[PDB]
């Protein structure tokens, strides 16, 4: 139900995504925590949606549930990403969530961005990003006790390397996007080695790849009479990663969190495994890349070529 990090801390192997929750995130928190017994919550500043996060726990606390035996992670955008920066957008995270404390706060992307950036970024709005300033600042957070945790997204082998040559605390837990058709085993093999927890964001497709209506998941669904999102999730567990399926449907909330006690037989999980690595649904081109001037000109840059 859970896995340990290094700190010892637990991170339960469930939590709800709320990207694009809009205005049915409060809802969502509340559901997923009070009636389906979920434990994590995934959320960010750049989603917009914390304020309505911190309504939906404050509900789901109302019941006696206590804070401890919950699992609030956010992230420090882009634009943030400078050591002078971090602790006023934490000040503003915990305040829209109506928090004290985070159990992982999350280096967003590796990469910073001036204010007003735009989407593709125009000249000279992709900044040098100090990593190792930052992370001495995170570090500060978790030895006064405002975060349980610290970790990031969105890296590479390369940046893992950076970041772990520098780190007193290393990242707790690395988030990339994982699923059917994009692995990703190269990034868990790294965090493997260096005793990072891996999350699996996007672990349905996201919406615009989602894999609920894919051939071979649909036969294993039918097989063992589970829910293509069940399978979806299950497969995510059983190659050890933890899983933030977003919803604002209450059905598929309760549904998606029942994937304990039961398993995928080998022969199936290795035919999930077997579907190709396409490309992945966030490439990051449209916050970084800018193809005429750079600095980076392509996607595969933003991936240190090990896309
Ligand atoms: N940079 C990053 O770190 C990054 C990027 C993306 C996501 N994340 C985090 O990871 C979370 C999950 O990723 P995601 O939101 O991209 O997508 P996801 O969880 O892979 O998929 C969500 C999509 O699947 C649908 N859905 C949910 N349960 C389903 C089920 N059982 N059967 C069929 N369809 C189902 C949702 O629709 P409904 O909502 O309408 O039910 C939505 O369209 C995010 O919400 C966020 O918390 C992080």
């Amino acid at each position: 139900g859970h896995f340990v990090l290094k700190s010892g801390h637990t991170i339960p192997a469930v939590g709800l995504g709320t990207w694009r929750a809009g205005s049915d995130t409060a809802h969502s928190v509340r559901t997923a925590i009070a009636e389906a017994g979920y434990r994590h919550v995934d959320t960010a500043a750049q989603y917009g949606v914390e304020k309505e996060v911190g309504r939906g726990l404050k509900a789901a606390m109302e019941g006696g549930i206590n804070r401890k035996d919950l699992f609030v992670t956010s992230k420090l955008w882009c634009t943030e990403l400078a050591p002078d920066r971090v602790r006023p957008a934490l000040e503003k995270t915990l305040k829209d969530l109506q928090l004290d404390y985070l159990d992982l706060y999350l280096i967003h992307w590796p990469f910073r961005l001036k204010d007003g950036a735009h989407m593709p970024p125009e000249a000279g709005e992709v900044l040098e990003l100090d990593m190792e300033g930052v992370w001495r600042e995170m570090e500060g957070l978790v030895k006064d006790g405002l975060v349980k945790d610290i970790g990031v997204c969105n890296y590479t082998v390369a940046k893992l390397n950076r970041l772990m040559r520098s780190a007193n605390v290393p990242p707790a837990v690395c988030q990339m996007e994982m699923h059917p058709g994009w692995k990703n085993d190269r990034i868990f093999e790294a965090c493997k080695k260096h005793g990072i927890h891996v999350t699996a964001y996007s672990p349905l497709g996201s919406s615009e790849k989602n894999l609920a209506h894919d051939p071979l998941v649909e036969k294993v669904a039918n097989k063992l009479d589970k829910t293509p999102g069940q399978v979806l999730l299950r497969w995510a567990l059983q190659r050890g990663t933890s899983v933030i399926p977003k919803s604002t449907r209450d059905e598929r909330i309760k549904e998606n969190i029942q994937v304990f006690g039961w398993e995928i037989p080998e022969e199936d999980f290795r035919a999930l495994c077997g579907i190709k690595d396409e490309k992945r649904v966030l490439t990051g081109e449209e916050l970084f890349v800018n193809k005429t001037h750079g600095p980076y000109k392509s996607a595969t840059e933003v991936w240190d070529h090990e896309d």
